[PDB]
């Protein structure tokens, strides 16, 4: 009997017949196709017996029932109140207040309490109580035919439970039963599923000339996947169902729209209902309680902390004393600034949402709300700093400051804990929808019980104080004195006579706003380190009192394994006593053991040892079998030191015996597991392998060749192989066997196939080894003993793979399969199959096959399927692993799934622990109650947050599955989300959709699987993101956050502190230099007077620098120290110190993407450190050139002469390639990368300036300086030279005459080396002129020449950006050819400026290369491959690099003498320059005197 556990039993309520009655008659009546009802019969069955063997037949299906239609874990249940009694506003209430309505738990009577939802669960509940077992049957019968026949409508669940009510409303109707004709076959799948089938197509695909190609538009119009489900949510999108004749689908009774269901056109329905086109938009509004409470509380900071800004008429040593007042309104005004961040935020939401759907109304009146907030908060603020008080006042200004600090500090905590979502919902409560989004599906989050509630409470508590308190007392004291100094003095200079001497005089009050920028995102910083290391100190102490200690030698753990993994693997305690316990574990470990040795993964003195040593094993039994030297230990713990190591990945087995100390919970028997299917896609990988890769060498000389690889780098592994293999010898059989061996080392499918068909052998033997009946009843019978125990093994566990086509696999793969199907029978194969149309052309039908190794060959030499099913047209629509999976779901059996992928391996030491990982789903040993009893209420329930996903943990909060419950997924809609522009993970979208649903995820410990930036940080931007951010409490928000997002931003806010520093240090540098300082001390009074008259006072500015060296270098110390931690292993890093052209792509790729700031920050490094000398700028220098020269020492093949002269050459030609090669999104990039330089060039600018003002000495007028210009014919006129010669040569070759160059034969490639050769030297010429233009000065030519780049960068980028947005094209060409020789000028001196920074290293290994060995040593020890040079004629070679040499030291001469003459001509000319030059243009020239 093929169900043993429902038809055996006498106490079932319905027997067999009924049930295949029941699913005949619904097919006659709904017109199903014929071939999925059999199918569906046949899931049904599944699933009764599974759940009926450790339950009474009764319990299986009124619990079936329960989780399928009426229960409260169901979904249909939640649909229908959500969208058919019109109750989403109750269930957002229940759920808010549930603490509350708890608290109290430890027929006309019902029409009083209508409009309450406690009388309708009372009524479904007795509804449901009334039905007999029939009507179970035939309700969970329908819905399930109704499932497995929708094909891609499956991913919306809602579409699907209407679909299932109508039908259900039609067929209970008298109308049907009377009828005498059954409906055509088929006429469901057609008349119902297509149109929207169709629908979906027509959104994404077009149909020309035959074939189906797809549409250029952007996703702000399609619609998919999504929409329609949010229109079947409310009730108020279903009555936007219009028919053809212009009517509404709702006008018509209820027992009449199964039919003008079919009549329904959905192109006037279904809508956009989230439009995402942004990305700071997104972030400000998901995550508006970060910088709620960073920005105030530094506002609140820095404002009590600068008691001179509102200080009226400071003196240098009077000191003048404010009032209080001031300090008040202050921190007052930072809670107004928290306000203005919510209004914002709330703005930002308005944006985000369509226009009238369920969420119009909510929106505004938090709008009103917020703004009365802002306005009592701002009010009496303006007025005490409007000063009412400071003329005359009675002594009312300091109690209302102190109240309006006070509600200040409360609007902080109001606004920093309450959720966005939620805020004044408790208001309203009379007409309209009082939320933004569904609460029935998006917001259901399951509460936190127990001791981890507190847990989270006290870790978020203790991250926060720590924060504030240490952030406050280093900031707060190093920038309080700072800040008083450099707001306190002023300059004195000349300046420039264009428009005076302000910027010299303001310019100490423009190094501070930087300052305080930087200090902003050090705040950040900050609070990132904190988290990590409270979190760290937690787990450590957690793991601490657990109370397992690390200091137990391991050899303890050894010899107590008998006792815990009898108790652990084998034993249950519910069989009676037939055996000692010394018997079962003996045939348990000698079966592993030699399922150990049976791949040859040890040699033949260790299997015996390790062995149970049962030599006279067919006397007694008990005689035998004594313990050997490993699991009775010494009496020292490390006394055995002969055969007890184990090496070659024997001992990590020693894994699964240290994970076996862990706590486990109790099994159960094999007769009471539950069924489950294992679950795969293939769509183009490989299978066991051919002669052809086995018997072929690579293309290099031995090098890196997979053959040769596993002939050599097996030192035990192939003997041991060899030793077995020649004593069981065209040879065919020598053939295959040689495949199959080289198959199970490589990568192919056939490998994991073999490592997961141990479940099998694992149930078999634990199901011999625990029952003692019938290997005695049989007692010799072979036959009987292995088929009773295959017939188990087949009961409790299927296996299916998936290939997406094999109508057309190959020639070859075909065999495969076939040898595939042959080696293991029970494995299951699902494909698509085709059938030739029998009508006109039209697209053809595609079907769905399923065979196994049991059926037999056809005539065509193929299998007949057991089960076609149609679909509705081709499937895959997507990226086929989604569509793969979901084509093939319809075929899986059991209770629960594992999703497993194309390249894992299991152990079968991991396979004798399946009952115990699948007994962390809690449905196990639990007692059954009924789920309709007529006493309980929905606060005293316990099953109400079932768990969905578990997957062993090698987290976030979300983690990726492993395993699934099956009825729990499959009725919400897939295993897998399918979309190509939205959905691209199929682990984190499915964790956070189950997790908004209401389920709960779990995370194993004793179970290991077998396995090994930006791009998705702007994609990840969603709809999911903005639910969980809008509406989760502020623990759960808080942890969330800081795991997923948090890392990419902290990664972001380094960049832009690093180069806010850069800034500040060129303009306090300027500053510092330019002026004198003063004398300083530690212990000064602030009273006394400066030893130098009229000096300075500056050094705090240069303690700031060093402070904030020490801060950066210690943050990217704690956020880099874990990745070398996890790199380096070392045999653990010597037991972790014994307990305390290569240069062409490589240059391209990582010099354009880091050395394109690189450059300009080491250039602004330099002149910092060349103006104002200081120590931390040493650690400073270490880092960028680190970040720079990175790529070339990891690179080897780079350390011989005639190797560099053959990269040399390589590197001109591929310099030419390159330089012609690199010879939605267009308009924000543009104005992203337009700002910044304007803003970076302004203070470039503004720094220069400084530099010239020649302040500390004193003149007349009309004795200034006129940079100002200068700069602009330094950063000007090179472009116009550079045009000039194109402009010749294009101006030529338009003309275009019968002479087109007079002496080169050839004259393109001439004349754009000319341009080319011209062009970079006008560049370097005018970098001297700019040199020669001041008075020989070396810091002020720094500067200007970091000012000229940063000007030219921007000029570019914005001629760029106005060129993009018939002399256009001619203009266009003329523009991107001057970008381009720009762009080689700078190419050309970065790469040279490279190799004469790499000239000096060449000449030291010479041709001893010991640093090339170290390079080899090294480069070993991460990875080893090298290969054999090759001998062949060397003349032309020789002489090629010998002037491809003389050419390089050519060029190096040329930089030398460039860089050179101007020291030496400034040496020896005279001051005077200039100075016959009068008018508006006077000294230009820098006068030195």
């Amino acid at each position: 009997e093929p169900y043993p556990a429902w038809t055996a039993d006498s106490q079932s309520p319905v027997s067999i017949e009924q049930i295949e009655d029941i699913f005949i008659d619904l097919t006659n009546r709904l017109g199903f196709q014929r071939d999925s009802m059999r199918n569906m019969f046949d899931h049904f069955m599944v699933l009764l017996d599974s759940r009926s063997s450790r339950m009474s037949p009764d319990q299986a299906l009124l619990s079936l029932h329960a989780d399928y239609i009426g229960g409260d874990t169901a979904n249909y249940k939640k649909w229908y109140f959500a969208a058919q009694l019109d109750m989403d506003d109750e269930i957002g209430f229940r759920n808010m207040s549930l603490g509350k309505l708890s608290r109290k738990a430890r027929t006309l009577n019902k029409i009083e309490g209508d409009n309450s939802l406690e009388a309708a669960d009372f009524r479904w509940k007795a509804k449901m109580n009334q039905l007999s077992p029939l009507e179970r049957v035939r309700h969970i019968a329908l819905y399930l035919l109704c499932w497995g026949e929708a094909n891609q409508v499956r991913f919306t669940a809602e579409c699907l439970c209407f679909i299932y009510k109508c039908a259900l409303d039609y067929l209970d109707s008298p109308l049907c039963q009377q009828r005498q004709e059954p409906m055509p076959e088929g006429d469901f799948l057609n008349r119902v599923i297509t149109p929207i089938y169709h629908f979906i197509r027509n959104q994404v695909y077009e149909i020309v000339d035959g074939r189906f190609v797809k549409r250029e538009r952007d996703h702000n119009k399609i619609v998919g996947y999504d929409d329609l489900n949010q229109l079947f949510w409310y009730p108020e999108g279903i009555a936007k169902i219009v028919l053809e004749d212009g009517t509404k689908l709702i006008e018509l009774p209820l027992e009449e729209r199964y039919l003008r269901l079919g009549d329904v056109v959905w192109d006037d329905v279904f809508f956009k209902t989230y439009k995402e086109t942004r990305t700071w938009l997104h972030l400000v509004t998901n995550f508006n309680r970060i910088w709620v409470m960073h920005i105030s509380i530094f506002w609140m900071y820095f404002a009590y902390n600068s008691p001179t800004f509102y200080t009226h008429n400071y003196q240098q040593l009077v000191d003048n004393q404010p009032l209080a007042a001031y300090k008040w309104a202050s921190c007052a005004l930072g809670g107004t600034v928290a306000s203005l961040i919510q209004i914002v935020a709330t703005l930002c939401e308005w944006s985000f949402v369509p226009r009238k759907w369920a969420g119009a109304q909510h929106l505004s009146r938090r709008f009103w709300f917020l703004c009365i907030i802002f306005g009592i908060n701002l009010g009496p603020i303006i007025f005490v700093f409007a000063y009412d008080k400071d003329t005359v006042y009675s002594t009312a200004a300091h109690v209302v400051a102190a109240v309006m600090f006070f509600v200040a500090v409360a609007t902080i905590i109001f606004f920093s804990i309450m959720p966005l979502g939620g805020l004044f919902t408790s208001y309203m409560k009379k007409s309209t929808r009082r939320y933004v989004a569904s609460q029935t599906f998006t917001a259901a989050f399951a509460p936190l019980h127990g001791l981890d509630r507190w847990m989270s409470y006290l870790v978020w508590v203790t991250v926060f104080a720590a924060k504030y308190s240490e952030s406050y007392y280093f900031l707060v004291l190093s920038l309080r004195d700072p800040i008083r100094i450099l707001s306190t003095t002023a300059m004195r200079c000349t300046g420039e006579y264009w428009w005076g001497a302000v910027l010299c005089k303001v310019q100490p009050k423009i190094v501070l706003g930087l300052v305080i920028a930087t200090d902003f995102i050090l705040f950040f910083l900050d609070t990132y380190l904190w988290y990590i290391i409270v979190n760290t100190i937690f787990s450590v102490g957690k793991s601490f009192y657990l109370g397992i200690s690390i200091l137990t030698p391991w050899r303890n753990i050894f010899t107590r394994l008998p006792k815990r993994i009898y108790s652990k693997i084998l034993a249950t305690t519910d069989m009676e006593i037939k055996y000692k316990p010394k018997v079962l574990i003996s045939q348990v470990w000698n079966a592993i053991i030699i399922s150990m040795y049976r791949e040859h993964l040890l040699a033949i003195d260790h299997v015996q040892k390790l062995l149970y040593h049962q030599v006279p094993s067919e006397i007694e039994g008990k005689r035998t079998l004594r313990a050997p030297t490993f699991f009775v230990s010494q009496d020292d713990n490390n006394f055995e030191t002969e055969f007890f190591p184990r090496d070659s990945e024997a001992e990590r087995i020693s894994f699964f015996a240290q994970s076996l100390s862990t706590p486990i919970p109790e099994p159960l028997p094999v007769d009471n597991m539950p069924t489950f299917t294992v679950l795969t896609p293939h769509y183009a990988e490989r299978i066991l392998l051919s002669l052809r890769e086995i018997i072929r060498e690579d293309d290099q000389f031995s090098r890196v060749t997979l053959l040769e690889y596993l002939k050599q780098l097996h030192p035990v592994e192939w003997e041991c192989f060899v030793k077995d293999t020649k004593i069981l010898a065209a040879a065919p059989e020598y053939t295959l066997r040689t495949r199959i061996w080289a198959s199970l080392r490589s990568q192919t499918l056939y490998r994991t196939i073999s490592g997961f068909m141990n479940y099998s052998r694992a149930i078999k033997l634990l199901y011999r080894v625990e029952n003692p009946e019938i290997v005695q009843m049989f007692g010799g019978n072979a036959e009987g003993l292995e088929r009773e125990l295959e017939k188990m093994a087949r009961r409790k566990f299927k296996f299916l793979v998936s290939m997406q086509r094999l109508a057309k696999f190959k020639p070859h793969e075909l065999e495969n399969a076939e040898f595939l199907l042959r080696a293991y029978p029970d494995l299951q194969i699902a494909y698509l199959d085709e059938e030739p149309p029998l009508t006109e052309g039209e697209e053809p039908r595609i079907y769905s096959a399923l065979i196994d190794g049991h059926c037999e060959i056809l005539d065509n030499g193929r299998r007949r399927p057991k089960f076609r099913v149609q679909l509705s047209g081709n499937p895959i629509l997507g990226d086929g692993k989604s569509d793969n999976q979901n084509h093939a779901l319809i075929f899986y059996r059991g209770e629960y799934i594992q999703l497993i992928d194309a390249n894992q391996d299991n152990y079968l030491e991991e396979c004798l622990k399946i009952r115990s990982v699948l007994a962390e789903f809690e449905e196990l040993n639990v007692e059954q109650v009924n789920p309709y009893a007529p006493g309980l209420r929905y606060e005293e329930q316990t099953t109400n947050h079932p768990v969905a996903i578990v997957g062993a943990r090698e987290k976030l909060h979300y983690g990726h599955p492993d395993f699934i419950n099956a009825t729990f997924m499959t009725t919400r809609g897939g295993v897998s989300k399918a979309q190509k522009g939205l959905h691209l993970n199929e682990d984190i979208y499915a964790g956070m959709n189950a997790m908004l649903r209401g389920g709960r995820i779990k995370h194993c410990e004793y179970y290991q699987c077998g396995k090994g930036g930006a791009g998705m940080g702007e994609q990840m931007l969603s709809r999911e993101y903005y639910y969980l951010g809008t509406q989760l409490p502020v623990d759960r928000f808080l942890t969330f956050y800081y795991a997923h997002p948090g890392f990419h931003l902290n990664n972001l806010f380094i960049q832009l502190s690093l180069q806010m520093f850069m800034l500040t240090l060129v303009n306090l540098s300027s500053l510092a230099h330019e002026s004198i300082m003063c004398i300083y001390d530690r212990n000064k009074p602030k009273t006394d007077v400066l030893v130098p008259i009229g000096c300075y006072n500056f050094q705090p500015a240069v303690d700031w620098v060093r402070r904030y060296t020490l801060s950066i270098f210690i943050v990217f110390w704690i956020a880099f120290v874990p990745i070398v931690v996890q790199e380096l292993i070392e045999r653990g890093l010597w037991k972790a110190t014994q307990r305390f052209i290569p240069f062409s792509i490589l240059y391209s790729r990582f010099a354009g993407s880091a050395i394109y700031m690189g450059a300009r920050s080491m250039l602004m490094l330099l002149f910092g450190t060349v103006a104002h000398w200081q120590a931390p700028l040493l650690w400073f220098w270490a880092s960028l050139s680190s970040l720079i020269f990175a790529p070339f020492v990891f690179n080897p093949h780079q350390f011989a002469w005639e190797d560099f002269f053959l990269d040399y050459r390589d590197y001109i030609r591929w310099l030419s390639r390159g330089n012609n090669q690199y010879h939605a999104h267009r308009t924000n990039l543009i104005m992203a990368e337009i700002i910044p330089c304007a803003i970076y060039a302004a203070g470039c600018f503004i720094a220069f300036t400084f530099i010239n003002a020649q302040t500390g000495v004193k003149t007349t007028d009309d004795d200034r300086v006129n940079s100002v210009l200068r700069i602009i014919i330094c950063t000007l006129a090179p472009i116009a030279v550079n045009l000039g010669v194109l402009f010749f040569c294009m101006g030529m070759s338009c003309c275009s005459g019968p002479l087109f160059g007079m002496c080169c034969k050839k004259t393109g490639s001439v004349m754009a080396g000319i341009a080319h050769g011209v062009a970079v030297i006008v560049h370097i010429a005018f970098f001297i002129v700019m040199w020669v233009l001041e008075s020989f000065n070396f810091v002020r030519m720094l500067i200007g020449v970091v000012t000229c780049i940063q000007c030219q960068r921007l000029i570019f980028h914005c001629m760029t950006a106005l060129m993009l947005t018939a002399w256009t094209q001619p203009s266009r060409e003329l523009t991107a050819k001057v970008i381009e020789l720009s762009e080689f000028a700078a190419d050309f001196v970065l790469g040279h400026v490279i190799l004469i920074c790499q000239l000096p290293l060449i000449i030291i290994p010479k041709i001893d290369k010991f640093h090339s060995i170290m390079l080899f040593w090294l480069k070993p020890s991460r990875q080893i491959r090298p290969p054999i040079y090759s001998l062949k004629q060397t003349r032309l070679r020789k002489r090629m690099v010998k002037k491809y040499c003389s050419l390089y030291f050519l060029v190096l001469a040329i930089f030398a003498g460039c860089i050179i003459g101007p020291a030496v001509a400034s040496a020896k000319i005279h001051k005077h320059i200039g100075d016959s030059l009068d008018g508006v243009v006077h000294n230009l020239f820098q006068p030195i005197n």
